[PDB]
């Protein structure tokens, strides 16, 4: 279900940050490379049940070195996996930075959009390897929920309208996080171009919706997508 | 037996205690770790007469937390003693206190002024499931809320109830009054096997009028899974 | 005498919280019993100049194990004692949680109350041994100061009216903290019955005043009154 | 031959700095002999800098949360203050000190005082209290945007009310004010000495009631309470 | 040549990275430290040509800070790589990451809609000084600000500029656009030998209308002194 987790609804997504202890460096290189192989194997073990992508936060996001984006069909499996991961010789030297869960749904407001707008939505993004990745949690203010459907739909249309041309160079995904933690949404973006993403976010600061974002970022997680090997290789040499 | 006399009756203080495990715990020999566990298991059975204690694995679902206790007692001192004892153990000595919330269970304030039909559908209380997820959300209401008169508040809670009832099928709930015991008014606690239902349930309640009056909503929002204490500690042995 | 500090005006009061380090447990039972005895002896030295009461916060207040309520006639003496205490082998393993100073005054608004109301104010709370204790620091908003005397008096009269019948099961004391730290008042309560105290606070959430408490708690310190030996005794075993 | 000493505590164009430190716990794991050696290292460093800058010391331990020690440093360049402070943190003692907080502000020509009545200027010439080992208070302050949007005359009038409410406390309270905007996250640094803290409390309550007060977006946070003392008395405590 | 090609041109990512030195570092032998220092020094020489890196002594001027890097690059990856390496070094291992802020340098948005005369006075490139103080102010504007239409924001910036120009006497400036890379919209950077002017400059700008729209202003406000890395690190060897 490689293609079935990154795309389908009813799939729980989790974002897990870690910071590496200093004492980790007090360990011998041979010991750490052993620790590295342990993790690679722990992940392969959980293959089939869950999907796991890794992002390097060291040097781009404050107080964080590593991030996991984990998709699962139940959060219990994700829980177990993370407790196991944090149990490894490597994990034991990790301080948990942060943790956000949200489920993927079919869209609420999209059906009431123009046919032409839904067309431009069918595009699934740009072709790039090892892109930058941004994660922005969001809490909407109470005023927003007090609004009726028709109003929110229209605001979200302006949201869409302003953002669509950035699907040239930006992939996106949206998770509904309400009731699972202190936010309503988790937004995720991949791009090779951060100038575009920057402009993209500015444009959305100018729509009417934005004023309703009681929390915007905090934290704003910037990292770069890479295989877990490349990441761990940095933690051994 | 007495379990339902604590989990259901009013005049019962309830406590929510979070813990995170130190790193230095793993620099210990594995054999030392397993012995420490046995201390804890016995400490609980020792308190098994006076109080009730439930455990939740927060590791991997809640940031800066591995373990959680929900302790029911009819005096907080007994809850205090058990907790300082728990932290005095060799295991406890390697635990940082994450958070701590007290609240007593009371007679409902607004339910009496509801429709008769609404009171009947309330007698049903959630679903029976093993190893369920559990959520705890503390709440501080604003001064605006307290300034209101009963009828106004009662109507708001009635709308709250109305939107929530159809989720009472797949969600257990409990409510504690925390004002004056800590920096919140309410501790809300929920059990469910289905987290989307709980999610949909919360969205639903964001849309009633009460929600604007929730000055603090979560912070923290505690997600965990209910489990026997044994299952948890066993992880700290390997 | 002893009590001449718990009641009179011109008496500075200080509230000091501490959390015990973990490394303390990495110490031998021999060191700790020695360390405890040090503290017990230090306190007994100051027993003439100042008053010191002790509270167990472990298990009731997050990030706190012990609390001192120290009354003195000058903050200097309180300073000396506290700097000494933190200097002890035991103190070396305490993280300073928080610190609040406030002086006791004669009441400002009480004279402008009803004759019947002053009667019920002279009456004490209830006397019980090793009771719960709550400490709530309070910052008033600027609006509150802008109000005129007559206005503030009537508001505090409403406060009093709602609270007087809770003197059945609750002792109280109030300290004026403005300019000594980041709050205006320190409130302190003893009681055997926390359900009452709970109800007491709800009642006051409903008066007009409550809206003016910009800061209410943060932290709300819940503890139980105890002799210091009993408290430290736990930290030796 | 001195003079310059009070020429920093009084003159304008003089940067003033407030530096808090918290001592490590392991510092006490050192032998009493090791610490007193460490003390003198600091004491000499200070005497070395006695020409360039002025330094006062305050014991914050037991009065102010997360802080033991405070320096009030006056200099005519912050670099001299920077160097002295990095050096200070360089001593074996400093090596065991965590930098608590840091506030810079310059002493200026008063802005609003000139637009006061002549009688109000006279009572301002009046001095604080003369005392040894007094308590000392520091309160950083940020004014809200509303305040800056005002025209001068309006502000002058408010500060006149401020001054008027505060004047009778110059009997038992000394004061000094630093302009901190652009050097840190506050606009002003206020500093007070007194032997009587209850008077100071009253002094501050009074000003909570003027109109200016609503414009103080930040008032304290932190509020630093201490006692003024010779540096030796402080260092003597960290070994004995 | 390339020096000015990163400090002036657009499409250039700029990063601001703060570090504090751990205490356990002094328990290290001086021999160990000097070797550690040399490690850092060489790493920088390696990344030269690809990126620019400037250093600031924050020790004694900014709380919970000793050191700051300003890194200019045309990709943030190159900056990340350089920074993870730096924190990996024997010295870096003893550094706590204080903070991190990214922003791109752009061509001006509002300048064209200014008077021809205001554009004249802007071309000035500041004061001539070596080892100046340096100040960093991060900035987030409120929603009200974005809601404004172009013409209005431009007038506010015109008022901003007008009030600020006479401080190009003694102040250099640079501006970074930070939105979407972290929790702020702008990163402002200034150099000066005279801090009293910079202060007056900021007081002055606190009085225009734009200022009310600065929801976060500083927090942190980073004050330091510009210096070559050697002199800074040499402090940590003795
Ligand atoms: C190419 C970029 C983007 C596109 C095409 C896009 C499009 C959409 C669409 C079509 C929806 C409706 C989904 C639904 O009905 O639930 C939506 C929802 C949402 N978007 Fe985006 N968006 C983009 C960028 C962003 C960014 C940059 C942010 C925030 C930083 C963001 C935040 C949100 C949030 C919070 C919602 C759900 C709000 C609600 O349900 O009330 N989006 N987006
Ligand atoms: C899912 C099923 C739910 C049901 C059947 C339900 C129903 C009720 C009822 C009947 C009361 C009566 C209180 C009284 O009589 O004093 C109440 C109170 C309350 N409920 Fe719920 N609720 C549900 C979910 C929730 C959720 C999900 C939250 C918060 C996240 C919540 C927050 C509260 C709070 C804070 C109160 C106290 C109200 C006050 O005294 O101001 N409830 N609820
Ligand atoms: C049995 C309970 C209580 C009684 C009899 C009581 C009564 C009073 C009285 C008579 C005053 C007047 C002081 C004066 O005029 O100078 C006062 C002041 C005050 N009370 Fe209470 N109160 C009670 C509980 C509480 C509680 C539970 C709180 C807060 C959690 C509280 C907060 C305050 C504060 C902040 C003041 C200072 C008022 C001001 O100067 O603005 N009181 N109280
Ligand atoms: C105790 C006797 C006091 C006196 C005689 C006094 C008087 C004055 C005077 C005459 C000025 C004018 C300076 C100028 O024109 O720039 C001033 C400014 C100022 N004062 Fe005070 N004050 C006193 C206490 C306080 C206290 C206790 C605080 C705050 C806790 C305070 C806060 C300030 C601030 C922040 C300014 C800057 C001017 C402005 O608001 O823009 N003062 N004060
Ligand atoms: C001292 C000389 C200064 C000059 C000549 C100056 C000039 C300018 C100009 C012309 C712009 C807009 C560029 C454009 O039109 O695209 C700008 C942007 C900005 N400046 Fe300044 N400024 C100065 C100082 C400051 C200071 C001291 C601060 C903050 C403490 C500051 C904060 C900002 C901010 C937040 C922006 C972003 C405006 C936007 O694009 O929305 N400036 N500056």
């Amino acid at each position: 279900d490689r293609e079935k987790l990154l795309t389908e609804s009813g799939v729980y997504g989790t974002f897990a940050t870690f910071q590496m202890d200093h004492d980790w460096w007090d360990l011998p290189g041979e010991s750490r490379v052993i620790s590295v192989a342990e993790v690679k194997g722990l992940v392969e073990q959980w293959s089939g049940k869950i999907l796991v992508e890794s992002y390097l936060l060291r040097g781009l996001s404050d107080h964080a070195d590593l991030m996991f984006r984990v998709h699962a069909r139940t959060l219990s499996d994700t829980q177990q996996f993370l407790s196991a991961f944090m149990g490894t010789r490597l994990g034991r030297h990790l301080t948990s930075g942060g943790l956000l869960h949200g489920v993927s749904k079919k869209p609420t407001y999209v059906a009431g959009f123009p046919e032409s707008m839904k067309t431009e939505l069918q595009v699934n993004g740009e072709s790039g390897s090892r892109p930058y990745a941004i994660v922005i949690p969001i809490k909407k203010d109470a005023e927003w929920w007090a609004l009726d459907q028709e109003a929110r739909t229209a605001l979200m249309q302006e949201h869409t309208q302003a953002a669509l041309p950035y699907l040239k160079t930006v992939k996106e995904k949206l998770y509904h996080s309400t009731g699972l933690d202190d936010v309503d949404f988790i937004t995720y973006f991949e791009t090779e171009r951060l100038e575009d993403f920057h402009n993209l976010v500015r444009a959305l600061q100018q729509v009417k919706e934005f004023r309703h974002n009681r929390r915007f970022g905090h934290p704003t997680l910037l990292g770069t997508m890479s295989p877990l090997d490349e990441i761990l290789e940095k933690f051994a040499q």
